[PDB]
């Protein structure tokens, strides 16, 4: 009677994901699925692959330079073929291929955004923009009214990583694109007086309109901002989707919405994330039609609907009921799952913390040449 591992890196779920375990054995007699929770979770699965001690379900985030490596050493099983793989929309999973192939099933992901305040836009004669023009003036527009266009986290760079990937995105097309001009270039090859290289500037400066941004701002941090917002101390502020939880708990006065980053022009904005709730498979599992069993139990929707009731995360399945045209994250995830919806474009980063802080640096210092020096910088040792 067989019993299996299921290495969970999702901490704050695992109340409601013990919960399923239970029913999904409570139906399957034969098999039992124990749920790992370790501290150091990332460092943990990290030694343990390398040592050839592999779970057999893996909750492991896809974007990871662990899974393209791993994948392509022949740790997980090739699942283009299943089934319950047809139960994902779009081409989504195939987001994450090795080879033409994917090794993991992108359950839930998160997005990124604008979040703004609705109440306000409405007192106010506001519209959400929908080119890059237009964001410019609805933030001149929200000084001149006597409101603060953001809340901006000075002391959490990382709060803009999403702003400017999608800076890059909308301007070149789409991260494949994005990619093609920042890493796959020449050493060297970002240059200040590149088209893409001005727009992105240009995307950058709405940031740095004059009067955009809450007092000490400079200095502010996540937990912070949050509370601006919730406050209306400001009425917008880039970031995940992940902040809406925080978000909620401030009881805000007003109803949330969020709008996707817009491009040049309309029709043409984006959105960029990745997998959250993300399973695959050891190549090398002892009862392998097993964990098969659990992952397409999972993608059932009346087992989905229940994780996400809860977890609320865009989710990739399909005949899961989702939150309607207005929820609060209705529009930053309107696209998701689609070719709008990007990977962030670490995907095929050696890292981001230097981004996130030629980012925030720029916002704070204006230095147009510096941000080109730092990008390659950045990128350069990409040989
Ligand atoms: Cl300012």
């Amino acid at each position: 009677t067989v019993t299996i591992e299921y290495f969970n890196q999702k901490k704050e779920m695992t109340k409601t994901l013990e919960e399923i375990t239970r029913d999904f054995e409570k139906e399957n007699p034969k098999i039992k699925v124990k749920v790992v929770n370790v501290p150091n979770a990332g460092e943990v699965l990290k030694t343990r692959v390398l040592a050839g001690d592999v779970p057999d379900v893996v909750n492991i985030y896809p974007q990871s330079i662990e899974l393209q490596e791993w994948a392509k050493a022949g740790v997980f099983e090739d699942l283009s073929n299943k089934d319950y793989l047809k139960r994902v929309k779009n081409g989504y999973a195939e987001k994450y291929a090795v080879n033409e192939k994917v090794y993991n099933v992108p359950f839930t992901a998160n997005a990124y955004g604008i979040y703004y305040n609705k109440d306000k836009f409405e007192e106010l004669g506001l519209k959400v923009p929908e080119t890059w023009d237009e964001f410019e003036q609805l933030v001149k527009d929200i000084v001149a009214k006597g409101q603060t266009p953001f809340g901006i986290a000075g002391a959490d760079a990382w709060t803009l990583n999403g702003y400017n990937q999608l800076a890059f995105a909308t301007a070149t097309g789409g991260g494949k694109e994005a990619n093609q001009y920042l890493r796959y270039s020449q050493p060297n090859a970002i240059k200040l007086s590149d088209p893409i290289m001005k727009d992105d500037i240009k995307v950058m400066d709405i940031l740095r309109i004059n009067g955009s941004k809450q007092k000490n701002w400079e200095g502010a941090g996540y937990t912070d901002v949050i509370g601006a917002f919730a406050r209306g101390d400001v009425l917008m502020t880039p970031n995940g989707s992940w902040a809406i939880t925080a978000i909620n708990e401030q009881k805000p006065n007003f109803k949330i919405g969020t709008f996707m980053i817009p491009g040049k022009e309309k029709g043409q904005s984006l959105t960029v994330g990745a997998g959250d709730l993300a399973w695959s498979i050891s190549a090398t599992t002892k009862h392998p039609k097993e964990a098969n069993a659990f992952v397409e139990y999972m993608t059932r929707p009346e087992v989905m609907q229940k994780y996400y009731d809860v977890d609320g995360s865009p989710t990739a399945i399909e005949g899961v009921k989702q939150a309607g045209e207005d929820s609060p994250l209705a529009g930053m995830t309107e696209y998701a799952f689609t070719d709008r919806h990007l990977v962030w474009l670490q995907q095929y980063w050696t890292s981001e913390a230097d981004f996130h802080t030629l980012t925030m640096n720029y916002v704070l210092t204006g230095d147009k040449q510096g941000m080109v020096n730092d990008l390659n910088a950045f990128f350069n040792p990409m040989k």
